[PDB]
């Protein structure tokens, strides 16, 4: 598909057996999701942006589905104000910027 | 061009006759640049990011070139960690997400 930028590029994702709305975010290195349970080991991480840093839990090798496209990668879980799909997963679905 | 997301989508912009590096950011509603001098009057704006809020100065109808493409629009100036080109200008340059 081709997604315009007149409004926020929000999509439905499937993660940890749950459906969530998330922002396709080329400005995010990492994928960051609001509080939820994920299986497996995790380690703490600090991530920064506008307004400073938040502490998150880093889960590796998590399967996500974004627009019928399956991918695997690291997912950070924490007090993000919006669910964000970052570049680590956008690359896997073959997402590019075009102009 | 077609920009992949294996690396940060950093481009050169030109504003106030000076070249700067900025991030093409689909997750940003607005364009936010680090402290610099811009002409005219500014208005106050509050922007919310990952770690909270920053107060910025809103300048309207500013001439800015993004990856060689000419745009004229709103530029926010404040303590952002990186220069960000948001959807207000990505739409002016005809940028879309594609997969
Ligand atoms: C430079 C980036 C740093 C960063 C790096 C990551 F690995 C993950 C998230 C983030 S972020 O801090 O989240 N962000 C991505 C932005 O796309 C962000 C997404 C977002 C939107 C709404 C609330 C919280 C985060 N928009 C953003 O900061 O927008 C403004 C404040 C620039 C307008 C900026």
């Amino acid at each position: 598909p081709q997604i315009t930028l007149w409004k926020r590029p929000l999509v439905t994702i499937k993660i940890g057996g749950q459906l969530k709305e998330a922002l396709l975010d080329t400005g995010a290195d990492d994928t960051v999701i609001e509080e939820m349970s994920l299986p497996g080991r995790w380690k703490p991480k600090m991530i920064g942006g506008i307004g400073g840093f938040i502490k998150v839990r880093q889960y590796d090798q998590i399967i996500i589905e974004i627009c019928g496209h399956k991918a695997i990668g690291t997912v950070l879980v924490g007090p993000t104000p919006v669910n964000i799909i970052g570049r680590n997963l956008l690359t896997q679905i073959g997402c590019t910027l075009n102009f």
